[PDB]
C-alpha cells in the first residue's frame, strides 16, 4: 500500500504536476451538480489510496496560467497517469482543461552529499523548518542550457555549493522538493517549494538569481504556479460555488 | 476596514494585478441580468473591504490583450485570492476570462535610499505630482537578465542611479509604484503608473530605454497594459451596455 | 472640433490602430440581420465625429491575423477608446475579436529636420506622390533594441540618415506616417503606408532591410498588416455577405 | 478567362497562400448541407476565373497547422483577395479557421541570371522535371536576417552560387517557384515545391541547410507546410465526408 | 496485408505522428455513442492494413500537449495521410483537435555504419534489449543549428561518434528508432522510444545533453511527447468512459 511520508521522502518516486483551468459552462451546471463534485472528487482520491497520493491546491487569482494544481506521487508511472485518467472523468474534471503537465523522479543527492560536499550536506540534514504551517505551494520548473550540462562534474559542483551557501538559511522558512525530468518533459527539474511566508520566498529567489548557475536557465518558470494549499473538498467546493 | 492609504503607501503589501477579456457570451445576456451586474460589483468589493481595496481600469480599445484591468492591494496574499475568487462568481466575473495576472510584493528602497545615494533619495521624497488628476494607467512588468543579477551592489546602484537622475522630473506629472515579484511570477517587478499626459509618458519611457540598465531587460512589457481610470460602476456599466 | 486634415498632419495627435476577425457565427445570422449593420457602422462613426476621425481597412484574404483594421485619431487618446467602445457593441462589433491594437502619437521630426539634416530634408520636403489614388495599406509595429537607444544622438543620425537616402525615391509611389509607441504599446514606433504599387513597396522594404538601422530591430512586423482601403459602408457589407 | 500559364511563368504576378482548419462542428451539419458544398467551392472559382487561378491541396494528416490549402495569382493584388472573400463565404469557407496567409510577388532573377553567373543560369534554364506526376506540395516561408542584407551584392551573390550548384540536379524530380514577400508579410520569400519524391525532398533540403547561406536563415518554414495536391472537387467532398 | 516487421525495420518507409486532443463535447455525447467508438477505430485500421500499420499511445496525464498519440508507417506518404483523413471520420476522431503531426523517413546510417565507425558499428549491432515488455513511449523532435550543418562530415562524424559511445549501454533498456524530416516538417528528425524503465530513460537523455552534439539543438522536444503503449481497443474505451 502506498504510505506518503515514504513517498514524499525517498528516491524513485514519480511525481506527477498538472494544473488545470475551469471551462466556463461548469458554473452553468445545476447547483446539485455542483455540489456532488466535492464526494466525486474525494472518491476518486480513495479509489486510487493504495498506488498514489494526492495534494490540491488552488492558483486562481494569482496567476493566468490555471485555476488548480493537483501533485501526484507513485513509485509506478503508469499509476499517476490511471489516477489523472479518472481525474479528468469526475464532473470537475469534466469541466477541466489541462494548461500544464509535467512529471519528474525523485533521485539522490547528485552534488551536495556527505561524500562531495560534507560541509554544506550536514547544514542541509540539519535544517529545521520553524515557521506557521505553509499555506501556499510554488512550482517552478527548471532548464539548463547546453553550456552548464558541457561543464564538467567539478565545475557544476561549485556552482550548486554557490546555489546551496546563501539558501541554507531559508529552509527555516520555505520546504523544498526537487524532481528531474530530463527526457520526460521539457524541463531538466521540477521544483516545488512550501511557506507561509512570500517575502521571504521572494528574497530567496532573488538571492538564486545573483549566482552563476542562474546564467544557464533556459526555463526558471514559464509557469510560475503559485497557489494555496487546500483540501481537495475546499478546493473542489472553491470552483464549484458551494 | 483596510486603510488604502496605509496599503498605497507602505512596504509589505501585495499587490495583484489581473487583467480580463469579456466573453462574446456576455453581451447576449438579458439586459436585466446586465444591469444586475454593476450592484454585484460594488457588493463584492464591499464583502472584502476588511482586507483588500480594489481598484478598477478600462482597457478595452487601447490594447488587445484586455477589456479590464483589477488591482487589488492586501497584507495577506491570499485575501487578495480570495476576492478575486468572489469576483469571478459575479455575473461579469462568469463571463470573464484571465489574459494576465501577476502578483508582487512592496518592498523598502534598494538602492535609492537616504543611506546610499541622499542627493537622489532627497529630490525622489521631495517631488509633488502638481498636473491634473491622473486619467491613465499603464502597467509594465519587468524582468532582468541574469547577467544584472549577478553585478555587484554598486555596479547595480550606479545604473538605478543612471535610471532615476533623468526621470525625476516625471514626477510632477507622472505617479509611480513599484512591485517586486521574483519567485511569485514570471518578472522581476511590476511597475504601475498614472498619468494625464501620456506624451509625457512615452517621453519617459525613452528617456528609459536609452541608459544601460535597458540592456538587462528580458521582458519589458509583453503585455504594457494601457487603460483609463473608471470607478467600478463605470467599468462595470460599460462593459455590460448600462 | 476635429479636423481630418489637421489631425493628420500635426504633432501630438493620437493613433489607435486595432484589427479584428469576425466570429463565424456572425454569417450565421439571417441577411436581414446583417444587412442592418453597415447602417449602425456609419451611425457610430458619425456619433463620434466631434472627437475622433476613423479610417476602415479590409485586411481578410491578405493576412492571418486579422479580418479588418480602423486606423483612429484624436488629440485625447480616452476619445479614441470611447469610439472603440462604442464599435464594439455595434452587430458587427459585437462579432469582432481584436487580434492586435496598438496606439501611438505623431511627433515632429527628431532626426531628419532641415537644422539637423538639410539636403535630406529638402528631398523629403519636396517629394509628392504622382501615382494613382492609393489603393492598399501597410501598417509595421517596430521596436528597437536597447543597443540602438544606448547609441548616442549623433550616432543615431546617421543611421537615420542612411534610411532616408534610398527610401526618398519612394515618396512617388509610398505615402508614409510614423507614429511614437514606446511606453505606451509592445513596440517603439507603428509605421503605416498608402500605395497602389506593392511591386515598389516590397522593393522599398529590401531597400530598408539592407542597412545598419536594421541590425537593431526586434520587431519590424508582426503582425505586417496589408490590407485594401474601403469606405466603412464597403467594409462592412463585405464582410456581412452584403 | 485568366491565363493559367502566364501567371505561373511571369515576373509581377501575386501569389497568395493561405492555409485553413476546418471547424469541428462542420461535420455535425446535415448531409444536405455538405453535399452542396463543392458545387459552391467550384462556382466561386469559376465566378472569379477572368482575374484569378486558384489550386487545392489536402495538408491534413501532414501537419497540424492547417486541413488545407489554397494558392491564388493574379496580376491584381486585390483580385486575390476578393477570391478569398467569396470562399470564406462559401459552406466549407464560412466553417474554415485560416492558420497562415502570406503573399508575394514573382520577379525576375536577382542573381542567378545571364550577366551574373551565366554557367549556373543556363544550368537553370535547361534543366527538366522527368519523374511521375507530382503528388505533394510543400511551401516553405523564408526570412533572412539583417546580416544577410547588410551583405554586399556581390557577398550575397556568391552564397545563392552555393545555394544552387549543388540543387541543379533535384530539377529532375522536384518543380520549384519563388516569391518575394519583404513588406508585404513576416517573411522575405514564399518557396513553392511540387514532387512525387519525399525522399529526394528531404536530401534536397538537407543539402540547403549545409550551405552558409543558412546560417543566415530566421524563419525556414514555421510552418513547412506538407500536402498533397488535390482537384477542388475532391478536397472539398474529402472534408465534407462527401 | 503491409508486412509490419518489415515497415519498422526497413529504410525508406514514412513514419508519421500525430497527436490529439478529446475535446470537452465528446463525454457529453450519449454512451452508446462512445461505446460504439472502439469498434470504429479497429475498423479503420483493418481498412487500410493494406498500406498501413498503426500504433496507439495514451498521453493523457503524462503532458498538456496532447491525450492520444497515433504512429502510422507506410512506404507511400500520402497512404499514411489517408489513414489520418479517415480517422478524423470516426466519432472519437471527430471530437479530437490535433495538437502536433510530424512526418519523417527512415534512412540508411550516415554515420555509425560499418565503413565509417566499424567499432561503435559493432555494438550498435549486437545490442540486444533484454528488459520487461516496454510500458512507456517518449517521442523528442529534434532539430539542430544552421552551423550544425555547415560543419564537415568528419567533424559532424566525430560528435555522433560521442553521442553513441554513453548510450549503447542502455540499448538493454530503451529501445529507439530515428526518422528523418528536414524538408517535411518543422524538424530535422523524429526520434522514438520505448522503455519499461523512466529512471534509466532520464539518465539517457542526461547523459546526451552532456555531449557538444546538444550545444547544436534548436529543437530537442517542444513536445516531449511521454505515453503509455495501448492497444486501440484500451485506449479509446479509456477515452471514451467504456
Ligand atoms: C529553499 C532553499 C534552497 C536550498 C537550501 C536549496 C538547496 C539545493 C541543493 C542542496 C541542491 C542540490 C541537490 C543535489 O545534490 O542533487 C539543489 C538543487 C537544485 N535547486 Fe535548490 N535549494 C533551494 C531553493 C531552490 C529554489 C527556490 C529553486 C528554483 C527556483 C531551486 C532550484 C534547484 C534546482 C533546479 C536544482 C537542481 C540543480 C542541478 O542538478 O543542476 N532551489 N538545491
Ligand atoms: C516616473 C519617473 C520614475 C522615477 C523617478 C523612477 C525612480 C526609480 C527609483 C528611485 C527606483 C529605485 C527603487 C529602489 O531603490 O528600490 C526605481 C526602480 C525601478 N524603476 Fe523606476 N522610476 C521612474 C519610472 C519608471 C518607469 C517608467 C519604469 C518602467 C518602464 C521603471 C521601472 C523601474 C524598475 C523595474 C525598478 C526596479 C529596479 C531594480 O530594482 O533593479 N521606472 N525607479
Ligand atoms: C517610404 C519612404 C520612406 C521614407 C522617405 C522614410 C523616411 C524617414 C524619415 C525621414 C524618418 C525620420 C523621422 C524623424 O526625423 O523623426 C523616418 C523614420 C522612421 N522610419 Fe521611415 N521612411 C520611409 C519608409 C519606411 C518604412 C517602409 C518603414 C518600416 C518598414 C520605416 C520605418 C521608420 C521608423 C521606425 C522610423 C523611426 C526611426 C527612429 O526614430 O529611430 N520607414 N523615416
Ligand atoms: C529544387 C532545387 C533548387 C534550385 C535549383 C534552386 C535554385 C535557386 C536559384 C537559382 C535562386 C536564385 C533566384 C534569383 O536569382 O533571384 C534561388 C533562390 C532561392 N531559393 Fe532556391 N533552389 C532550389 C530549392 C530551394 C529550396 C528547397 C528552398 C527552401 C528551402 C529554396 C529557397 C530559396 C530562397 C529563399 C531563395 C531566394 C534567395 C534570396 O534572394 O536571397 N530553394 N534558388
Ligand atoms: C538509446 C540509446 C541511443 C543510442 C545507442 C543512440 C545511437 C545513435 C546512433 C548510432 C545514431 C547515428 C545514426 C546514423 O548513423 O545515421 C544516432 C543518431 C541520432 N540520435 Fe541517437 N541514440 C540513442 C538515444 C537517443 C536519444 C534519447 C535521442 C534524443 C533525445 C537521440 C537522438 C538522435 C538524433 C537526433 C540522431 C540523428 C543525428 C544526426 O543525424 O545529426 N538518440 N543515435
Amino acid at each position: 500500500m502506498a504510505d506518503r511520508a515514504k513517498l514524499l521522502t525517498t528516491p524513485g518516486v514519480f511525481g506527477n504536476f498538472s494544473t488545470y483551468k475551469v471551462r466556463a459552462d461548469y458554473m452553468k451546471l445545476p447547483a446539485a451538480e455542483r455540489k456532488a463534485a466535492a464526494a466525486e472528487a474525494q472518491m476518486v482520491i480513495d479509489k486510487h489510496k493504495d498506488k498514489v497520493i494526492v495534494d490540491t491546491y488552488l492558483t486562481r487569482g494569482l496567476g493566468a496560467g490555471s485555476d488548480y494544481l493537483l501533485r501526484v506521487h507513485s513509485t509506478d508511472m503508469a499509476a499517476t497517469q490511471a489516477f489523472l485518467v479518472d481525474w479528468r472523468a469526475t464532473k470537475l474534471g469534466m469541466y477541466s482543461d489541462v494548461t500544464e503537465n509535467l512529471v519528474g523522479i525523485t533521485k539522490a543527492l547528485n552534488y551536495i552529499s556527505k561524500d562531495k560536499s560534507p560541509d554544506l550536506n550536514a547544514g542541509l540534514s540539519s535544517a529545521t523548518y520553524s515557521d506557521s504551517a505553509p499555506r501556499y505551494v510554488i512550482v517552478i520548473p527548471v532548464k539548463k542550457d547546453a553550456a552548464w550540462w558541457n561543464m564538467s562534474d567539478e565545475q557544476r559542483l561549485k556552482e550548486i555549493e554557490v546555489h546551496t551557501q546563501p539558501t541554507l538559511q531559508y529552509l527555516v522558512n520555505v520546504k523544498r522538493k526537487l524532481y528531474h525530468s530530463t527526457g520526460l518533459a521539457d524541463a531538466d527539474f521540477i521544483t516545488y517549494f512550501e511557506t507561509a511566508d512570500l517575502a521571504a520566498f521572494n528574497n530567496l529567489l532573488i538571492a538564486l538569481a545573483k549566482v552563476p548557475e542562474n546564467t544557464h536557465h533556459v526555463r526558471w518558470g514559464n509557469p510560475t504556479v503559485l497557489g494555496t494549499i487546500q483540501s481537495a473538498d475546499v478546493l473542489v467546493k472553491t470552483l464549484s460555488g458551494m
